[PDB]
């Protein structure tokens, strides 16, 4: 069946990589923003927040929210192209697409490519692969990875096929030899750049100029329309063209190079100016990759198009102390950077950040030592744009964020520019668990690379992320169910992992001990009094017990390492394990375990819980399509588990208020009901379901942390892999 939901973001702003901000040519406050594993956004101008456009990409197809490049047709601004895709390696099971679009997103038809592509490979920063012939718009160009080279549409992307008299697919890879299969794809054709001169509205564009990531053969151009290609003499070698910019109005090509794929490393580059006219070729590096002071190469290559005798680029890639912009009001004859040494640790600045708006970008450390500042500029950086329609604004993103500024041109005076986040409804967090206690703030999300919050308002970005210890990634979190003040995390730290507890409900914090071995946070469970954690952390060659909060830790014989460890939520001394197909019980508050259930209960489910209220009542979902499927229930400690028949799969479970005049709590789970993929919510202890999403919104691969909400009828907290954490409410 089907009701009729309400699905919010909770407020974080931004929280990952955007590794893509374009401009539409024709259109002011026309902007979109690409992410590697969170879709697609449309900046409305009107709220002053981003709207996503790939929530549709549901389960099946969860790989279309990587987008690799996005392209928006500056003669026709209703018109929008998105290549998605995740992996090019195994992760990713299904090939890419082109999705298009002539309502800027609001709607999309895909075209399924015969190869993959890698909106979350190495690489993902270096675009846009994507574009659109300026003068006839129905040709739009794609520059392929895995060896495929350069593909083109003739029919608004309709149909596809590889451009086949463009030979050089691209050799490079970030490393070869790669165990993994992860680092040592090639990354291909980098990006397409046309000259609108070459041609005039209505007719092909004679002029196009390829980036290619091969050090020996960078750049390709064709001069008539795309039918023949040649390597562009005379130009430079030994490195990658991150980013390719033509200017119509000087004819001149820049390009800006790095000598590694990006987005995480680059030590070395050059930016060059190709002249059309005469062929010639010009360092414009700020800092030339011949000088040994050089430790990054470069990329966020931007032209002011309103003042093309402006420009900038950034470093791809400088950690430290911070990234550096440099901007050139003459066509890259010089440049200014915009910070500068004073001595050594001081440093001038060319710009003021404010983050009231997201506080949380301090990450919990306002005053870090000189010569870092926080909040910092930047890190990978490898978009920077300059708006065509306004020289005062740019935008760039990071790995956590999208500034803005409005006054850039206070640079060219001498003054200071001033730069704010501008990510509000874009929400690209991966959710790792959350949880929503019976008293306090209303849920408290575990996440990855910025730690976790209180939420103490649904609708306000919170103050910062955990503290004392600061996890760069939350990993697992618990509450105690009788005293939900005492709670416990885990997860990482540049050291490996650690764990941190409370007894004033995050109040404040403090880091325990840990056990031998640890590499990573893991999982963890606190007994309903408090009285016991139970932690599998990751790397450790076992789970762990400690009676003392965290001071101390004994190993738990029986228990294989990285089990997954839960609570009785009435019981303190019951805790509950499942790891491979074996269900394991403690009755002795975690001092040691036995295993109960060792089949029927498929091997791949490890999402199981206990329900508020009920001793001993235990949910359990997961499987695979390959073997066995669904939610199976235990009411007697974990002894024996029912598998429920309303169900066809199941891949986590939850509880929340119980309907009125109903016995027993709400139960939300992420599965298959009736042939229907998405969220289901039974009343009735699991006899019927009714759907809560739809196909609007189905958010990919989801459903890795969800929680119910004890105070509040039909609310479910929702955790995404790249879309932040959704509340949805009934109707
Ligand atoms: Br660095
Ligand atoms: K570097």
């Amino acid at each position: 069946p089907s009701e009729n939901y309400t699905w919010k973001n909770v407020r974080i702003d931004g929280g990952g990589f955007v590794p893509g901000i374009i401009f539409n040519q024709k259109e002011a406050d026309l902007i979109y923003a690409r992410t590697d594993i969170g879709g697609a956004y449309r900046w409305n101008s009107a709220t002053s927040s981003w709207i996503p456009l790939l929530d549709w990409v549901g389960w099946d197809n969860w790989g279309w929210n990587g987008v690799m490049s996005l392209a928006t047709d500056a003669a026709d601004p209703n018109r929008v192209y998105a290549a998605v895709g995740m992996y090019t390696n195994t992760w990713d099971p299904n090939n890419g697409a082109i999705l298009r679009s002539t309502d800027r997103g609001n709607t999309w038809q895909a075209t399924p490519l015969p190869f993959k592509v890698g909106g979350n490979m190495p690489g993902r920063g270096m675009g846009e692969r994507l574009a659109i012939d300026p003068n006839r718009n129905s040709i739009i160009y794609y520059g392929a990875e895995g060896g495929n080279g350069l593909w083109r549409s003739t029919d608004y992307g309709a149909t596809w096929a590889k451009v086949s008299s463009f030979t050089n697919g691209g050799n490079y890879a970030q490393d070869p030899n790669d165990p993994n299969d992860y680092l040592n794809k090639i990354q291909g054709v980098v990006w397409v750049t046309f000259d609108p001169a070459s041609g005039s509205a209505g007719n092909t564009s004679q002029v196009i100029y390829v980036g290619v990531a091969d050090t020996q053969n960078a750049i390709y151009r064709s001069t008539d329309g795309g039918t023949t290609w040649s390597r562009l003499a005379g130009q430079p070698t030994g490195f990658l063209p991150h980013k390719g910019v033509y200017d119509a109005v000087n004819g001149v090509l820049y390009i800006a190079y790095s000598d590694t794929g990006g987005p995480y490393d680059g030590a070395k580059g050059d930016v060059w100016k190709f002249t059309a006219s005469s062929g010639t070729w010009t360092n414009i590096s700020p800092i030339p990759s011949s000088s040994s002071d050089l430790y990054f190469g470069y990329s966020g290559l931007t032209i002011d198009r309103k003042n093309p005798n402006t420009l900038m680029v950034a470093s791809q890639i400088a950690w430290w102390p911070d990234a550096v912009f440099f901007r050139s009001t003459n066509g890259g004859a010089s440049w200014t950077r915009i910070w500068d040494w004073t001595s050594y640790p001081s440093r001038s600045f060319r710009y003021t950040m404010d983050i009231t708006e997201v506080p949380w970008l301090n990450f919990g450390n306002s005053n870090p030592v000189a010569p870092e500042v926080s909040p910092k500029l930047g890190w990978m950086n490898e978009s920077v744009e300059i708006d065509p329609h306004n020289s005062n604004r740019l935008m760039y993103g990071t790995g956590a964020t999208i500034y803005a500024t409005e006054n850039l041109t206070s640079w060219d005076s001498g003054g200071q520019i001033l730069l704010k986040p501008m990510v509000k409804g874009l929400e690209e967090t991966a959710v790792l668990d959350v949880v929503s206690p019976p008293v306090g703030a209303p849920v408290y999300s575990a996440l990855g690379d910025i730690g976790g919050f209180r939420h103490d308002d649904l609708t306000k970005v919170p103050t910062s992320m955990y503290t004392t210890p600061n996890f760069s990634s939350t990993t697992s979190i618990d509450f105690a169910e009788l005293q939900p003040a005492t709670m416990v995390r885990v997860g990482n730290l540049d050291s490996g992992g650690g764990i941190g507890v409370t007894t004033n409900a995050g109040g404040s914090w403090w880091q325990g001990q840990n056990p031998p071995g640890v590499t990573s946070g893991g999982n963890v469970a606190l007994a309903a009094d408090g009285g016991a954690i139970v932690w599998a952390p990751g790397g450790s060659t076992n789970v762990y017990l400690s009676t003392t909060f965290g001071s101390t830790w004994t190993a738990i014989s029986a228990l294989p390492a990285g089990a997954v460890i839960e609570a009785d939520r009435v019981n303190p001394n019951k805790f509950y394990a499942l790891a491979n197909g074996t269900f394991y019980v403690s009755t002795n508050k975690g001092a040691s375990f036995s295993a109960t259930v060792t089949a029927g209960i498929p091997a791949a489910a490890r999402k199981f819980k206990a329900v508020y209220g009920r001793e001993g009542d235990i949910w359990l979902a997961g499987g695979s399509s390959t073997t066995t499927y669904g939610l199976w229930r235990s009411t007697n400690s974990g002894a024996s588990f029912t598998k429920l028949a309303s169900v066809q799969e199941a891949d986590n479970v939850t509880f929340g208020k119980a309907a009125t005049g109903a016995t027993y709590p709400a139960i939300y789970i992420i599965g298959k009901v009736d042939n229907v993929r998405g969220v289901f919510r039974s009343t009735n202890e699991g006899a019927s379901w009714v759907r809560i999403n739809d196909d609007q919104r189905q958010y990919g691969n989801f459903g890795e942390a969800i929680s119910g909400d004890p105070r509040i009828y039909g609310r479910l907290y929702l955790g995404t892999n790249g879309r932040g954490l959704l509340y949805g409410d009934s109707a």
